[PDB]
RNA sequence: ACUGAAACUGUAGUAGAACCAAUCGGGGUCGUCAAUA
């Protein structure tokens, strides 16, 4: 198997509901009908996890070596932004949302002609 | 055909109230490349 694939992003004309496009609920108050609060999540790694510290990247012969990023206690610092992007892309898949990061795709692509 | 004198423009009053320098973003990842003869 190829190590990547694609969940199809379906067109969203006539999507009419919470999965549709909508004005956001806002931040001003907790709406009586909408849920707020804290979810506690246990994350456990199944395969090894890479958390590169680019701030400490050793470079020799233009080859970069990354240590694990660690917090003030010396345990691995898994960044919340890394979890957020994992969660967002998975969320955006299963809700068939907009593509949040779709950058620089307005030129035609090039290949060897016959 | 004799200069008036003497008298503090001072006294009281806070350049201040309000406003989050902030919103979104996994330090990530795979197919060639080159154009003649």
């Amino acid at each position: 198997h190829n190590p990547y694939n694609f969940v199809p992003a379906l067109p969203r004309d006539g999507i009419t509901g919470d999965l549709g496009d909508c004005a956001p609920a806002g931040h001003s108050y907790y709406h009586g009908d909408k849920y707020s609060g804290r979810i506690a999540v246990k994350l456990t790694t199944v395969t090894p996890l890479l958390i590169p510290d680019a701030s400490k990247e050793e470079i020799n012969n233009n080859h970069k070596t990354y240590p694990v990023r660690i917090g003030k206690d010396g345990k691995p610092y898994l960044p919340p932004t890394s979890i957020k992007g994992m969660l967002r892309s998975a969320y955006e898949a299963v809700t068939n949302s907009r593509l949040a990061v779709f950058e620089d795709h307005d030129s035609r692509l090039a290949y060897r002609m016959p």
